[PDB]
C-alpha cells in the first residue's frame, strides 16, 4: 500500500458515486442562485499536497516550523485578495483562512462583540441568512441568535425593497453594535451608503456580507460595499467561482487615532475558533482571486447581468410577477401566487425535470432562479430565454396538477403516479437534458 | 475559457508554489504527530464536481433539489465512518458535517450547553487543546471559554500522567456540565472508565476527543473510548490519514428513558452553525474511512505504535529522558532539560535540517519559561513505510542536531543570539547543510502517498 | 446601660437634625409627586420590637422558630393588601417582603426571565422608571440593563401621550418576554387594556409598575390595572401614604392549566435576592393597607384629583403649557419652554422659598407638580390655587434672572448674591412658610 | 382624619399583634446568634419623618431640593460609621445606603464584576451566607449564582476550620475575580492574612463580609478586617445592634496608581439597584454607630465574648461536643451526634420551651441528612444583661430539653413522629408546661432595650 492507487482501482463504489454527480451536473439546468462550477485549476490545488500541512498560526508567525512555502501560499492568496476587489495594502487588510462564508461571519462576531450584544440583520424570510440573526417565535435558531442578541430589519412588502427608513427608526432605540448589509434572496443592489449613515448615527460597525455578489463586485459590474463598510466578508464560491471557502476584509491603518479591526479580527479566526488553516482550499481560493481579474471574468460577470435580465423579462412577457418588478443583479425573484401557484409546488415540479430552482417565502409563495451557474456553461440570453420555456411549461403543469388535487403531499404523489402526469414529465426531461448536455462544463471530464 | 484548463497553463506562479511543497514534503523528515499524508484516492475525491452542489440540510430532508447523489454520498459517509470504529446504528449516530475537528467541538457545546455553562479540560500546556478551554492570566483565548466557562484539570507532574484523583475532586466543586477526555500531547492511554464514573458522579456529560488516536481506535491497537464516552468527536486527518475534515459520534436510541443526543447535535451543526456541507470533503472522509477498516490499516496502525516504541528506545539508549517513561501511542515526548537544552533551540536546527518537531511544555513548568520539551510522532513517516530500524536512523539525526545545538548554545547568550549563529557562523552553516543534505538524501528515498507531482 | 433612654437624652445631636427636618417638613411646600406623609400610627408600628426577629422563609416555612406571631403580621398584611385593591383570593397572591419598590421589580424579572431576556419599558425621559431598563449611549445605567436586555418604548411628542402604535410595531421584531406599564413622570391614564393586547400577540407577560397611582386604584378613582396584567408591583409609600417599602401581586390557580408566577416569585424574593424581612416595615404597611380601605382614603384621593385638576387649571389661566394639556390623576407635568423658562432654573428658585418640585425632561425644559402630599396636610382647591401663585412668583423673579444673566451657573450665582434678587426671595419665603405652617401634618409632632 | 391618631386608637388589630410579639421577646431566651435588642433611641429615629423624604443620589448631588438636613444626616451617618471602626477617611470611605446585608452584597458584585465573573465563597452547610453564592446539584439558588459564577471552598472536617490550603489550590484554578471571606455559622477567627495572600496571587479582590461580627470589631474585641480586605460589607443589625439597614465600606486615594472603588461601588448602589435611600434608617444607624464608640459598648462586647466562653464550657462540662473544639466570637456550634440527638429534634423541642436556637449542618455531612448541630449565640442576651452564670443556667435549661427530646427519640421511629407526640402525649406536655413556665420566670425578670409596650 502506497497511497499513489486511484480512486477508481481502489473505491469503485465511491467513484461510481462522482461519476452520476458529475453525470446529473452535466446533464441539468442548474438555476440555484448560489451555485456554480469551479475552474479545473482551482480543483487541482484543492487535491493537493497542501492537505497534508499543519500551519496553525499566520505567515511568520506559526506554531511550527517547515512553513516557508505555505507562508509564501497564503501571503499570496491575500495578495490577489486584494487586488481582485481593488483595495490599497495600506487602508485594507484580509483574513484568508475561514473554512466557509459561516465560519467568517462568526469570527467578525466573536472578534468585534462581547457575548450578548446587539445585531440587526434582514430578517429570514424577507431574504437575509441564517448567519445574520434568527429565531422563531419558540427558539433560538442561528448560533449567532444564541450567543449575541439579534433583531431583523424587514422589506417594505410595497416596494419589495428593504425599508431602509424603518431600518433607521428601529436601530435608533435597539441600539445595535453591529449592523449588516448582505442578502441570500434580494433582486436589487443595497443602498450601503446609507446603512453606513445609520451606522455613524446610532455608533455600530457596518459588515457587508457579499457572498452572492462577490463576483459582480470584483468585476466592478455593481458599485462595491467597499466604499461604506467598515469590514466585509464573503464566501469564495457563489459568483466568485471558487472552492468552498471564506474571506474576512477589514479596514486598517488610520481612521482619523488608528483602526483596530486587525489584531482582533486574526487572533478571533485562530486561535479563538479555528484549527489547522485548510492550506488547499487556500490555495484553491488564490487560483480562482487571479481568474477574477482577468478580462475573461469580467466578460463572464456582464453576461451574468445580461442572462437575468433576459430571463426576468421572459417571465414578465409570460405574465409572472417579479418582486421588485425586476433585477439589477444575478438573480429574480418570481411571485408565484398572482399566477396561481407557490414555491412548494413549482420547485418539486422542476426538479422532477432536471431543473433545480428554490422556493422562496413572500408552503410558500415564491421561486428564486439565478444566472451564474448556466453563464458559467457558456449560455446566452437565447439559451436563457429557452430555459423560461422550459419553466414556463412545468408551471403550466403544475397548475394543471393543483387544479387536479388538494394539499401539497396530494399533489406530489399526483407526479410520480398518473402516467399522463408522468409522461408529459419524462418527455420534458429528456428535452432539458438534451438542450443541456449541448453546453461546456468547467471541470474535470470524469469526476 | 472553459474553465477546464490545467493548473500548469493558467496559474504557472501556483503551480511552481505547490512543486516547492511537494519537494520539501518528499525530501523531509515529518516527526509533528499531527500531519500525515492523505492517499490519492481521497484526493481525487477532495478536488472533484462535489465542490458545486450546496446540500443545507440533511439526508431526504433538504433545503434544495437535485440532492440524490449527494445524499447517497452523506449517508454512505456515516456507514462507513459506524462500521470503521465498528458501532451498532441502532446505539450509534455520526454526523460527518463539520468543517473541521474545531468546528466540530463548537457544535457539541452549543448542541447540550447554554452558554455560560461550565466545562473541564485537560489544561493546554499539560498536552490540551484550545478548543478544550483555555484562558490566560489577563483574557479568554479559546471562544470555548468565552461562550462557555472553562477550568482545567491536570497533570501530576511526578508521573506525567493526568491526575484523576485531583480530577474527580475538583470537579466536585466545580460541577461541569461536561468534561472532556482527549489530547493532543499525551504519551498514554487514558482511563476512559474512570472519568465516565466522575462524569456519573458530577452529572457531566463524557465527551471523548480522539482526534490524535482516532486511527489507532478504528485499527482496534488500543482500547476504544467508544465504551464509556456519551460523544465523540475527531479529526478525519492526523492518524485517519483522511482529508481535513470532522466527525461528531453519539449515543442514541434508549438510555436506561431515551438519549436526546441526536435531534441536537445535529441541529446545532446545521442550522445554528455551518453553511452547505462540503461534499467534496464527506466524499474524501468516506474514501478515507473505507481504507481504515482494511487489513492493511491495521498493519499501518500497529508498525505505528512499533516505531514509537523504537524510537522510545533509541532515544532512552542515548540517555534522554520522556514524560512518563515511555509510550502506549504514536508520540513520545522528550524532556530536554537533563541533557542542558530546551524544545525552542532545538526544534530550530532540526528545522534548518528538514526536521520538523514541536517545543513542548515539560509539566509543573510556567509557560513564559521556554519549553523544556520536544514532541516527536511516528505516523507521517510510517505512513512513507517506514519500519523501527529506519526511526533508529531517525533519532541518531535528531541526536547529531541536539548535539549542534548543544555547540551553539555554549558559544551564546540568549536565544535570539542563537538563532542568528545558525544562519551567521559559517562553520555551523556547513555542519547544518551537510547533515540536511544527508537528511533529506536519506527521506527522498522512500515512498509518499498522494500524487507525484503535486 | 439599658437601651432603654430616648432619643433626645441618649444622642442629641441627631434629635436636632430630626427636629430641623421636622420643622422644613412643617413649613414648606412639598410638591414632589412622589412624597407623602405617613401616619403616626403606622411609624409606630416602624419603630417597633419588630426589627428585632428574624424571620428568613415565609409563613409556616420558615427556617427558625419563634415565629407565630411575625407569621401572624405577614398573613394579616396580605390579606390587607389583597383586599386594598378589591381582589379574589383564589385569583391573586401577593408577597410583601420586598424592602422597596426598586427590589420589588428585580424580584419580577429575576423569577420569570433569565438572565440577558428582553424586557421594554417607557423611556426614562419620556417618563419611566430606571428599573424599567435604562443605557446611555455609552453604558448600562440600571442594574435591569446590565443582567437583561432592554429597549425602551417612546412618547407621541404630538400629543404627549405614549405611542401605543409604535410599541406594537417594535414589540413584533424586538420580541420581549416582559413588558412593562407605569410611570414616574406622566400626566394620563395608561391603556392597560392596548398593552395586554400586544403583549398576548407577541406573548410577553404584561407587569403593571403602579408605584405611583397605587393610592388612586386602591380608593377605585382611576381603573385598575388588575383587569389586564398578569403581575403587579408598588411601593407603600406615594399615594398609598405607607412606610417604605414594596409589595408584589401576581396571578394565581387556574389561566386557561395553572398559572406559575407564585412559587417563582416568591423563590425570588427569597432565597435568591433577599435576606431577613423586615417585619417593622411589613407591619407599618399593613396600617396603610387598613387606612386606604376606608371612605376617609376615597375622599383624600377624590381630593387628590381635583387639586390636580385645579393647579392645571390655574396653570393654563395663567398662560404656561401642560404636556398633554392637563391631567387625569395626581400630577401636572409644566412645559416651561413655552414660557421662556427651563426646570432647572425653575426648580432652584422655588427651592430658595421653601418650594420644593421637579426638573424634568421633555437643563430640561419642563416641571413636575404633585399634589398627593399637601392635601394630605389638608389643602383644598382654593389653597392649590394660592400655591400655584407662589410659584408664579417664582418662575417671574426666574425669568427675570435669565434675561438679567447668561448661563446656569450664572443663573444661580445672581440669587444667593444680588440682594434686590435676595430679598425678593427672603419676602417670598417668609410669606410660603407662613402660609404652609398653618396647615396640619400628619405623623409625630417633633420628629 | 390628622394621621396623628396612635396606632392602638386606629388599628387595635395590629396593636395586639405587637403587644403579642412584645411579650414573647420579653418572656423567651433568644439565642440565635444573628439577632439583637434594638436601642429605644434608634428605633425613634426609624419611625420618625425621615420616612418622608425622597432623596435619590448622593449629598450635595441629590436629583432633588429639600435635602439640607437629610444630606447633613447621610455624613454624619458616615462619619460615624469611619470613626466606629477606627478608618482614616483619605484611607477608606463608605456607603451607608443599602437597604439591608444582602443587598449590600449584590452592589459589590456588580459594581465590580461584568455578570458571569467569578466568585467563592464559604459554602453554605459549612456555614457561609446565601449571598456568597449558592446552587443544589439542580438548581441556582441565590442570585448570586444566577448573575455570577460561583465556587464554594470549605472546612476541614477534622479541624472545623475552614481549609486555606485547599482553598489556594482549588483558587489558582477556577481563578475567581472576588473571594469572600465572611460567615453565618463560623466559631473562630478568619486568617484575613492568609486570604489576602490567595487573593494577591490570582489577582482577585477580597470582600469581607462581616456581618456577623461587626460589633465585636467596632469593639476592638477581635482583630480587624480592614487591615486586609479590599472591601467590606455589614449589616447593621446583628452584633453591631442597629436597625435594619446595610454598609459597603471601601479603601480609596492610592494604592501603589489609584484605588477605582469608590466611583463604583456609589453608583451601584444608585443609580443600578436602589431607589430612595431610607433616610430613617440610615439616621437609626447612626445612632447606632455613635453607640457603638462608646466604653459602655467595648464593655458589651467583652461580655458577649465572656458567655459565649462560658456557655461553651458549660456544655463541655456536661459531654457535649463542639466544632472545633470551643469559639473565640459570639456564637458556639454544637455537635448533638455524639449524645444520640439532632438539631431538628432538639430545635423543636427548645422551640417549645421559649428558647429558640437554629438546628445546624455538622462538617462532612450531605445535608439532605438531617442536621446533627445546634448553633447558640450570645449578643441578645448578653443586651438584656446577661453574665456568666445566667448562660450557665441558661445552659441547664436547654440540657433539660435536650434530656425531654432524648425520651420522645426513644418512643418514636421519624421526625414527623416525634413532632406529634410532643403535642399529643400529655406526660410529655406537661414536662414541657413546667420547662417553659421556669424558663420564661427566668426570663422575664431581666431588662429589655427598646420600649415597654411594643
Amino acid at each position: 500500500w502506497t497511497g499513489q492507487e486511484s480512486l477508481s482501482d481502489s473505491d469503485p463504489e465511491m467513484w461510481e458515486l462522482l461519476q452520476r454527480e458529475k453525470d446529473r451536473q452535466c446533464r441539468g439546468l442548474e438555476l440555484i442562485a448560489s451555485e456554480n462550477f469551479c475552474s479545473r485549476a482551482a480543483l487541482e490545488a484543492l487535491g493537493s499536497c497542501l492537505n497534508n500541512k499543519y500551519s496553525e498560526g499566520y505567515p511568520g508567525k506559526r506554531y511550527y516550523g517547515g512553513a516557508e512555502v505555505v507562508d509564501e501560499i497564503e501571503l499570496l492568496c491575500q495578495r490577489r485578495a486584494l487586488e481582485a476587489f481593488d483595495l490599497d495594502p495600506a487602508q485594507w487588510g484580509v483574513n484568508v483562512q475561514p473554512y466557509s462564508g459561516s465560519p467568517a461571519n462568526l469570527a467578525v462576531y466573536t472578534a468585534l462583540l462581547q457575548p450578548h450584544d446587539r445585531i440587526m440583520g434582514l430578517d429570514l424570510p424577507d431574504g437575509g441568512h441564517l448567519t445574520h440573526g434568527y429565531m422563531s417565535d419558540v427558539k433560538r435558531i442561528s448560533a449567532t441568535s444564541i450567543f449575541f442578541e439579534s433583531m431583523p430589519y424587514k422589506l417594505n412588502p410595497k416596494t419589495g425593497l428593504i425599508d431602509y427608513n424603518q431600518l433607521a427608526l428601529t436601530a435608533r432605540l435597539f441600539r445595535p453594535r453591529l449592523i449588516i448589509a448582505g442578502t441570500s434572496a434580494y433582486a436589487r443592489l443595497i443602498d450601503y451608503a446609507r446603512m453606513r449613515e445609520v451606522c455613524d448615527e446610532v455608533k455600530a460597525h457596518l459588515l457587508a456580507d457579499m457572498a452572492h455578489i462577490s463576483g459582480l463586485v470584483a468585476a466592478k459590474v455593481i458599485p462595491s460595499p467597499f466604499k461604506h463598510a467598515d469590514i466585509v466578508t464573503t464566501t469564495t464560491h457563489k459568483t466568485l467561482r471558487g472552492a468552498r471557502s471564506g474571506l474576512i476584509f477589514y479596514r486598517k491603518g488610520v481612521k482619523a487615532i488608528p483602526y483596530t479591526f486587525e489584531d482582533r479580527i486574526n487572533f478571533a479566526v485562530f486561535p479563538s475558533l479555528q484549527g489547522g488553516p485548510h492550506n488547499h482550499a487556500i490555495a484553491a481560493v488564490a487560483v480562482a482571486l487571479k481568474q477574477a481579474c482577468t478580462p475573461m471574468f469580467r466578460e463572464y460577470s456582464l453576461q451574468v447581468l445580461k442572462n437575468a435580465r433576459a430571463m426576468a423579462d421572459a417571465l414578465l412577457e409570460r405574465g409572472y410577477s417579479l418582486v421588485s418588478g425586476g433585477t439589477d443583479n444575478h438573480l429574480v425573484l418570481v411571485d408565484l401566487r398572482p399566477k396561481g401557484l407557490d414555491g412548494a409546488r413549482a420547485e418539486r415540479v422542476l426538479e422532477l425535470v432536471s431543473i433545480t430552482a428554490n422556493k422562496n417565502t413572500c408552503t410558500p409563495g415564491g421561486l428564486r432562479l439565478g444566472a451564474p451557474a448556466l453563464t458559467s456553461r457558456q449560455f446566452r440570453e437565447d439559451d436563457f430565454r429557452r430555459v423560461v420555456d422550459f419553466i414556463d411549461e412545468g408551471v403550466n403543469i403544475g397548475l394543471e396538477v393543483k387544479s387536479k388535487t388538494a394539499k401539497l403531499q396530494d399533489f406530489k404523489s399526483f407526479l410520480l403516479k398518473d402516467s399522463e402526469t408522468s409522461q408529459r414529465l419524462a418527455n420534458l426531461r429528456q428535452r432539458v437534458e438534451q438542450f443541456a448536455r449541448a453546453f461546456p462544463m468547467p471541470g474535470f471530464d470524469e469526476h
